[PDB]
């Protein structure tokens, strides 16, 4: 009994995202909206026989869709195409999160507020400032979806397994490899750290340690190319999506997450243990950072430590390279704000 | 563990439905075909931590997808879209299963076909016809998908009931209203008969159950006319063919189904219980009919026939309704391959 609000639900991760959100049991009410076509695609989930009103709203309809949402979902994004270059598709999508955000600061200031559009490591800040200018910022309540890093670390893990050693590969349940495998920092390239907690595992990856890690790093990548240079991931993108949103309306509901160590990329100055966190990354000042959240009724109210204390040396080396990015990005982000 | 196939895996249907496909744990592969992007949209998927192997294959690679396929998805076709006959759409969708079958016939003779494609009520005999031109017609094994209108079914009762009474209307979980209502016949329109078997539930929708029964034969048309003309559903069929799949895969496991008299369009003489079928209806040569199925290892076994051994006189003017243009739909189907 969630009501989960979707800002651009019409996209291409918008729209299978919508979908796993319709299916959730947890879930009462989902609105959908969209500068184009969410009315129809609203109609269409409508129809699916699971416990929740779908509606979709049209552009001029972001205050009947936000009303009393309780989490607020923002995938809405431009996709690449010729002409617009990683900068341009940064500085329309931070005016597009600047906008939803702003709206949701009006018309659903109490909202869990998941950013899923990309890039989180800037477009996170970028909310966070848009929020702070207009009084309505709880740092328990503005999480970057950093979840496809996990999901991914996790399927890669078990297919480096099975390729190197079959017995231990065959032995292991993708559903369930976050026991065994957490995913921190920032959400693009060398800002992503996987530090597998289960040194067994490590063992058997042997020479193919390096490979997992550079694969769960530029996974997006593999993507892309995959798709001619045409487009990234949607489905799995918008799977990693409604598998964190599930975990969030869960809290809700009184029940404990599915993943160990679910982690989101939040704002560590606001919230319990965060500087703390700060020590332990080697960056007094870093107010951004992935990593593993305790959620109570939506909100992360703690951050959890426990994976920065028992660091090896070779992730103590990525942790290093990945804050040194993730500064800068953060900065691009505080920056498009605050002149 | 099961491998499935899907052709035509990248259009608005197949996406999600290639989606949904992943998430299940009933699959250990799953291969996706189409003319263009099926790769791409493979490697997507493949990053999801779901035990099932996911590969897209490129338009030259039939074969390849096809090989030692359990169960085969269909959803390949045009859907419906302005400046675009019912005839059009009948024709270029006939060349396309018949295209996609003969492949199958070829390729994996054994997979149980699921055709997705529109209009049911003649591809499904096109489908027929051509595996018997090649000696490799099973007729447990050509199944049309029909899920759509049950799923239909089981949210509009809801939805009526909830406005009629809200106390009752309350009481009902979407998701497991298959108990309440059974949909046979066809698949388009009024061949579409939904059957309501709580007759208590009949009287609570009081002057609304013809509304109903109208919603349920005529879903089609209002997601065409709220996504203005641009194809139908596409989420919501998905979801279907999901569930429907899931029926068809569980039954390799050995697992009771969890649907309650399940529907599918179905060649009745090559069936357990065909001929009884046949008689219910009120004619004696109808091929096809959409009617609860009992399946045994992916294959239908027999026809439940239950359903219509207690029909309410309204039910009967369905019946006598939908067989009427049935025997025509099915006529121009078998026509098209017999020339
Ligand atoms: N069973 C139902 O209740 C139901 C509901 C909705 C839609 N549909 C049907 O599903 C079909 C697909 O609809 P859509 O909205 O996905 O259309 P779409 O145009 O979005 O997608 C169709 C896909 O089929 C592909 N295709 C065409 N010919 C092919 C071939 N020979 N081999 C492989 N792929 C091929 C296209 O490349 C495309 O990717 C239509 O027939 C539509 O009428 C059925
Ligand atoms: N200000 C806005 N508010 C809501 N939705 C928006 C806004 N700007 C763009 N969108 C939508 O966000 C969605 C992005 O989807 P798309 O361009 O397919 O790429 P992807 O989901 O892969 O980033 C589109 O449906 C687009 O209309
Ligand atoms: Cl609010
Ligand atoms: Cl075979």
């Amino acid at each position: 009994m969630v009501k989960v609000a979707i800002l651009g639900a019409s996209g291409g991760v918008g729209q299978p995202l919508s979908l796993l959100l319709k299916l959730s049991p947890y879930v009462s009410e989902l609105a959908l909206y969209d500068i184009r076509a969410a009315e129809g695609i609203g109609k269409d989930l409508s129809h699916i026989n699971t416990n929740s009103s779908c509606v979709g709203y049209d552009k001029d309809s972001i205050e009947n869709t936000l009303s009393n949402a309780q989490v607020v979902l923002i995938p809405a994004g431009v996709p690449r195409k010729p002409g617009l270059t990683r900068d341009d598709l940064f500085k329309m999508n931070a005016g597009i999160v600047k906008s939803l955000v702003t709206a949701v600061g009006k018309f659903a200031p109490n909202a869990r507020i998941l950013v899923i559009s990309n890039p989180v490591n800037s477009l996170v800040p970028i909310a966070v400032e848009t929020l702070k200018k207009m009084g309505k910022f709880k740092p328990g309540n503005v999480m970057g979806v950093t979840n496809l890093d996990l999901v991914r670390a996790e399927t890669f893990l078990v297919d480096y397994l099975m390729l190197k050693n079959p017995k231990i590969g065959q032995e292991q349940d993708k559903t369930t490899m976050h026991r065994k495998v957490t995913v921190i920092g920032g959400h693009s390239g060398e800002t992503i750290i996987p530090i597998i907690t289960d040194k067994s595992l490590v063992f058997q990856l042997d020479k193919q340690y390096e490979h997992f890690i550079h694969r769960v790093q530029f996974g997006g990548d593999e993507i892309v190319k995959a798709k001619q240079g045409a487009g990234s991931a949607t489905l799995s993108m918008a799977f990693a999506g409604a598998k964190f949103a599930e975990e969030v309306l869960r809290s809700f509901h009184n029940e404990k997450p599915e993943t160990e160590s679910l982690s989101a990329f939040v704002y560590l100055p606001g919230l319990k243990n965060g500087k703390k966190a700060q020590q332990l990354v080697g960056d007094n000042s870093i107010e951004y950072f992935s990593l593993p959240i305790v959620l109570r009724n939506g909100s992360v109210v703690s951050i959890d430590t426990s994976v920065l204390e028992k660091l090896s040396p070779r992730e103590e080396q990525l942790v290093n390279t990945a804050v040194k990015e993730l500064r800068k990005n953060i900065e691009k982000g505080k920056s498009f704000i605050l002149d």
